[PDB]
This record gives C-alpha cells, structure tokens and sequence, in this order.
C-alpha cells in the first residue's frame, strides 16, 4: 500500500494557520466542555486514535485517508466518547470545504497541544480522503488492563521504540478517564488542560492503591484523588521505561522536544512525501499572535 501526499489545491502556510486560529479560538470559546476541562484533551486523544490503527507490515490504517468519518470506525469501542471531538471539529470542516478529513483530526492534536502550551509540533498537510472500504476493521487500538510486555509489543506495530512509547505517555497528565466511555474514572494530576511532565512526577511521587472501581476494574488510585491505569502503571514496573520515566521527571525540556518529534513521527506513519512537497509547517498560537 503506499500513501503518497498531494497539497489540497492551491493551499499554502496561510490557509493551514487560519483552520488552526479558527480550532484555537473555537477552544477558547467552548471553555465549559467536561466541567470546564476543555475540548484540548478529546482533540489530541482523537488525533491519537485516528493514527494508531497504523501497521507497518501492510500500511494500512493510519492519519491518511480520514477514515474515522465511516460507520466502522466511528462505532469503534475503543472510540467511545470521540464523537464529542468530531462534533467540535465539524462547524470548523463546514468553514474550510477544502481540507481533506484526515489533515483536520491531525491538524485539530497539533492545535490543542500548543494552545495548551505544549511544544510546538511540525506538521505536514497533504492526506487525501479515501473509500469506505479501506476503513480498518475494529481492535486495533490498545487495552488498558494489561502489563509492559503488552504495551511495548502493541507499538512494535506502529514501529515506536521504548522512548518513544514513553514520551507519548506523558499526554495521560491531560484530561481523564470516564467511567461510561471505558469502564475507569478520574484524572490523573492537578493540572489537565495545561501541558507538562506531571505525569512522570505523579507516577513517582504518589502513593498508588490497587482498587477496584464502579465497572468492576482494577484501577490504581491516590490519596490526592488522582488515577493511573494498569498500562500507565506498567511504565514503573519494567526497568527501561523506569528510567526514561525518571529522566522526563526530572527534565521538562527533554520530555517536550521527544513527544514533539514522536506525536509528528506517529501523525505522519504510513505516508510518503515527495521531495516537492512544502516543508513542515510551525504555527504560531493565538498568544504569539497577539489574538
Ligand atoms: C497503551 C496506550 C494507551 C491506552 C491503553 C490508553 C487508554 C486510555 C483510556 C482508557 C482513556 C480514557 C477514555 C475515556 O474514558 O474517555 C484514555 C484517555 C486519554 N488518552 Fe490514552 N491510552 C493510551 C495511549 C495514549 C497516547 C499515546 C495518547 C496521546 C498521544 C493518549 C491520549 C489520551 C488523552 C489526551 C486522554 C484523555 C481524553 C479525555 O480527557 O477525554 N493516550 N486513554
């Protein structure tokens, strides 16, 4: 299978920085979403779950062809609650016709990590919209009950290494888990719509509980009201993601220039780019813009 990008018609930097003001000031207008958490978080978990159906062994999958907009995909267990994403992001599609349905998903996790003063993330434009019948079929997303052998194993697939794997952890300090989309409940930091490394400082700095919660799941649970997934937990358990953990908790910096380089690499697999195609794109956010 091979991907190749092609720039929507006529389409350059201008264009792309006015779908991402218009994501941006949508975030900052919508503020009461999710008991005033925001829209930031279902954004980038959405880009994430668009993305993760990826497999290096067939190409299928991946941000390409925007195939989260079918029946299959959108009715996928494992994408319960992302509908809240997709209705966001469909005022902002009716807006600017011209971008392919992929590029928006990918371009809707760039914006709500920078407005949420993540790192800045290069993105490229350029997916193209493809039939029905290339959806990928449902169970190709991660379950969260499992140990570090199963999450290293699950992103053998999708090509990610142990420090990638645990940078792109570090995204779990945003939003929470609700007990109707996943069987889990409760945030796991103080701080979840802003972006920082507090989930390598609560990972090791809070005394974790192995409860079980209200759908009958074992969940890891604090005194300061705060939670951690089995697979979460799983990354201080195996002694090589123990020690990444320990050097992203300890350098906020590293830990925002490795997610940016992984969250680009994992909104990009599977696609090929010609050696014409426009470079990354940087956007500035609204507060670099005076906005
Ligand atoms: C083994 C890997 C992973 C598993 C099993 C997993 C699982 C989950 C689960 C069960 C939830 C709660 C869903 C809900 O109830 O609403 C969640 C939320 C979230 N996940 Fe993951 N995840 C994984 C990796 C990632 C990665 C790689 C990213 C992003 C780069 C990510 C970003 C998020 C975000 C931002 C939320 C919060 C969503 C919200 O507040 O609505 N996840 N995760």
């Amino acid at each position: 299978l091979v991907h190749v990008a092609s720039v929507e018609k006529g389409r350059s930097y201008e264009d792309f920085q006015k779908v991402y003001n218009a994501i941006a000031l949508k975030l900052r207008e919508d503020d009461e979403y999710d008991n005033y958490i925001g829209y930031g978080p279902v954004l980038v978990r959405l880009a994430w779950h668009i993305s993760g159906t990826w497999d290096k062994h067939d190409n299928t999958g991946g941000s390409y062809g925007g195939t989260y907009r079918f029946k299959k995909e959108f009715n996928d267990p494992s994408n319960a609650g992302l509908q809240n994403g997709f209705k966001f992001l469909e005022p902002i599609h009716k807006e600017f016709p011209w971008i392919s349905s992929g590029d928006l998903f990918s371009l809707g996790g760039v914006t709500a990590v920078q407005e949420m003063q993540g790192p800045k993330i290069p993105w490229r434009c350029g997916r193209v919209d493809t039939p029905e019948d290339t959806t990928p079929d449902n169970g190709r997303l991660p379950d969260a009950d499992k140990d570090a052998g199963y999450v290293r194993t699950f992103f053998q697939r999708l090509n990610m290494n142990d420090r990638e794997v645990v940078a792109l952890m570090g995204a779990h300090a945003l939003g929470k888990t609700h007990l109707k989309n996943s069987g889990y409940e409760g945030p796991g930091g103080a701080a979840n719509n802003v972006f920082t490394n507090e989930f390598y400082l609560n990972l090791l700095n809070e005394d974790w509980k192995l409860e079980k919660n209200d759908a009958n799941n074992e969940q890891w649970d604090s005194k300061s009201g705060y939670m951690m997934l089995p697979t979460d937990y799983s990354l201080i358990q195996d002694p090589k993601y123990l020690s990444i953990v320990k050097e992203y908790a300890n350098d906020q910096d590293k830990f925002f220039k490795d997610f940016s380089k992984a969250f680009e690499k994992l909104l990009e697999d599977g696609i090929t780019f010609p050696k014409d195609a426009p470079s990354p794109f940087i956007f500035k956010t609204l507060e670099e813009q005076g906005l």
